[PDB]
């Protein structure tokens, strides 16, 4: 069982306001047939244009919320909405287009879905809350058949070109006017009671309804997280690596061990309660401080209440030494803490938008993480940039500009000169942090903490 069968059966209560007199009984392999594509008995790789809700959520970089009104069905002019805010009006003859033949419409599809798709995924999934005219509309700007490669590279084929008579990946696609082999899913099949905005409106207060076709589109498509990555989570699927990852991944291992490390040098602390991961080990163990555990999986709805997490009766008193709270996202931190919060409002092509201003960070694993609220920082300060080592100044085994910084706590920038295996251990760890920045994360830090205190660790 990798793909939908093509005989399950598709509920169509949801298609006879657009199309009166559907049956009842009705198959993927009919309504295919009904949309006015033929799939010919083809063992080719693309054994149905749906796709399950486990192949949708290991394809989520593919998700585009797409919904189709009627302007005015062959006679009148057609709305089609993207959940990238796109408005198209298709003729037969929140970025809105006026009305034009299907010819061009199709041209500027295959555009927006290249330049929203190439760097996230292979693919695209149409997410649908499906009411007839989508379905009925795709025979106009999508072509299928086996699956294919790119004319250009080796990746597979998502348009095609009916000028060249050729096949395009994402990369590959200016001037092709065919989406080919798309993939969808009918959210509408997951047993809903209720339209698409009362649905939607139970779980987020950010998607508006202002009424048109890329607002429902919208609100599809984070329906749809909600329900695979808010209300269910599963952290044993992989998604594969299509930017930085691994740097990032080792960038938060890099600050996390120098933070916390100057923190118990600057302040000494006796105990450190680290609230978070329940696999997580100690980041600095060398450390004299008393390492205290707390298990906290990552919160992917509301962020988690600090009342709930520390009281109801651990060392109980979280107000002696300090807290460590990396990537655990609590409503209030307390004074003396010390965290790594994702802002979920950064671009990037690790982090698609989410639920309720939440945003699915997908790397290596999908973490939907509730909207980054500044109020939570309150009793804390932005931790700045620093670079402290104790090890010794030796060189061992890249060329050369002196370094002069005031942020390279070290003996030798102590001494007036900055040796230079820390002068490359500083550019090192100063490109690290800004990778993990530039990804999204922010520190902050209790507001006692202060830089000075590490210099007299140098003596
Ligand atoms: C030396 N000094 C005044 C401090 C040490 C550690 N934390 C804060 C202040
Ligand atoms: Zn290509
Ligand atoms: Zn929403
Ligand atoms: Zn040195």
């Amino acid at each position: 069982p990798t793909h939908l069968s093509v005989d399950t059966k598709f509920k169509t209560e949801g298609l006879c306001v657009d199309i009166p007199g559907i049956p009842k009984d009705m198959t993927y392999r009919r309504l295919i047939s009904m949309m006015g594509f033929k799939m010919n008995y083809q063992v080719n790789g693309y054994p149905n244009m749906f796709i399950t809700r486990e192949e949708a959520i290991r394809h989520v970089r593919a998700w585009i919320g797409f919904d189709v009104e009627g302007c005015h069905g062959t006679n009148l002019p057609l709305q089609l909405g993207f959940s990238t805010g796109v408005n198209l009006v298709a003729v037969p003859t929140p970025l809105m287009y006026k009305g034009l033949p299907w010819n061009v419409v199709r041209i500027k599809i295959v555009q927006m879905l290249s330049d929203t798709l190439k760097n996230l995924s292979d693919r695209v999934v149409f997410v649908l809350w499906a009411h007839g005219f989508e379905l009925t509309s795709m025979k106009y700007f999508v072509k299928i058949g086996p699956e294919r490669t790119c004319c250009l590279c080796d990746r597979r084929a998502t348009c095609f070109s009916t000028a060249s008579d050729t096949y395009a990946c994402w990369h590959h696609s200016i001037g092709f006017d065919y989406v080919y082999n798309p993939f969808m899913i009918d959210v509408q099949q997951w047993g809903f009671t209720g339209n698409l905005q009362s649905n939607h409106d139970l779980y987020c207060q950010v998607h508006g309804n202002a009424h048109v076709a890329s607002c429902d589109a919208i609100m599809t498509r984070c329906l749809a997280v909600h329900e695979c990555f808010v209300k269910r989570v599963d952290w044993t699927i992989e998604y594969p690596i299509i930017g930085d990852e691994l740097k990032i991944n080792a960038a938060c291992r890099k600050v996390q061990h120098m933070v916390v490390k100057a923190a118990l040098l600057a302040d000494k602390f006796p105990v450190l309660h680290d609230i978070g991961n329940p696999k997580a080990i100690k980041c600095v163990p060398q450390a004299d401080v008393e390492w205290k555990f707390y298990d906290a999986q990552p919160c992917s709805d509301k962020a988690y209440k600090i009342e709930e997490l520390f009281y109801s009766y651990h060392s109980d008193k979280f107000t002696d030494g300090v807290c460590l709270f990396w990537n655990c996202n609590v409503d209030r931190y307390p004074a003396n803490s010390i965290v790594c919060r994702f802002d979920t409002r950064v671009l990037s092509n690790l982090n698609l938008p989410g639920c309720d201003g939440g945003s699915l960070y997908v790397n290596k694993h999908a973490f939907h993480t509730p909207a980054f609220d500044k109020s939570a920082f309150v009793n804390l300060k932005q931790l700045p940039f620093f670079y402290y080592s104790d090890s010794p100044c030796e060189s061992h085994g890249i060329d050369y500009v002196p370094l002069k910084s005031a942020t390279c706590i070290t003996r030798c920038n102590l001494g007036g000169a900055v040796c230079r295996h820390h002068a490359n251990e500083y550019r090192l760890y100063l490109d690290a942090y800004n990778m993990m920045i530039s990804a999204g994360f922010s520190l902050w830090v209790y507001k006692q903490f202060d830089t000075y205190n590490l210099w007299n660790t140098f003596t």
